[PDB]
């Protein structure tokens, strides 16, 4: 039997999903309904892996599994919809800027420099953990710069 279409979606079900640029409101939503499903991402992971495992395995068994995969790469996709970009406040902060020079920045400062601290110590206790997925790994690298992006801009007024 071929399993190379239930070989692909089995992989795609562990790529990540990219947070980057997402508001907080919405990563919150995607965890949430990734949790919902996860039970059943789970099982397709499982039974999936079982298939692709068995050396004289059948096209009626790759063809079940395929389904559940594909089932389950659709509740995350669904999970995924909720993410939202962020919006860009670029110009409102050089307009800011502006009016401040026509006419509290270290309470800013602290806070930043504290969540720049958070940050690493969240990446460090992914990095020690040998069972992170490629979605938690990729989650705290870009929590990790975004923090050194606000923590650069907030030293930087």
């Amino acid at each position: 039997v071929n399993k190379t279409e239930l070989i692909n979606a089995r992989r795609r079900l562990d790529e990540e999903i990219s947070k980057e640029n997402k508001t907080p409101s919405s990563i919150r939503n995607f965890d949430q309904a990734m949790n919902r499903a996860q039970s059943q991402i789970n099982t397709a992971k499982s039974d999936a892996d079982q298939v692709i495992g068995t050396e004289f395995a059948t096209p009626q068994q790759v063809n079940s599994a395929l389904s559940k995969v594909q089932a389950a790469q659709n509740k995350i996709n669904e999970a995924k919809a909720l993410l939202q970009n962020k919006a860009d406040n670029s110009q409102l902060v050089r307009a800011k800027e502006q009016l401040q020079q026509s006419i509290d920045s270290t309470r800013n400062y602290k806070n930043k420099r504290q969540a720049a601290e958070q940050a690493i110590q969240h990446a460090n206790s992914v990095i020690n953990n040998g069972d992170a997925t490629s979605q938690q790994i990729n989650d705290a690298k870009n929590t990790v710069e975004q923090a050194q992006r606000d923590y650069v801009e907030a030293k930087s007024n």
